[PDB]
């Protein structure tokens, strides 16, 4: 019994964000990382990894504008 082609599937494209991950090939135990823009917050589980069932955890998060104006408070 000699057979893989295993591992998690390929996540769909986020708005405001992208995707950074060590190994290209999604394999059990991988660990995905959700980046957002600059000065967006993230919800959800900023980190997932890919379960025994070729699953992630749970579906992927998204960005979300903070309520604030200018770089310094002011």
């Amino acid at each position: 019994g000699s057979s893989g082609s295993s591992g998690c599937s390929d996540l769909p494209e986020i708005q405001n964000g992208w995707k950074t991950t060590s190994h290209t090939e999604l394999v059990r135990g991988a660990r995905i990382t959700y980046q957002c823009d600059p000065g967006y917050d993230i919800v959800g589980s900023d980190t997932l990894t890919c379960q025994w069932d070729l699953s992630w955890s749970s579906d992927p998060p998204f960005c979300e504008k903070t309520e604030e104006s200018g770089p310094s408070s002011g």
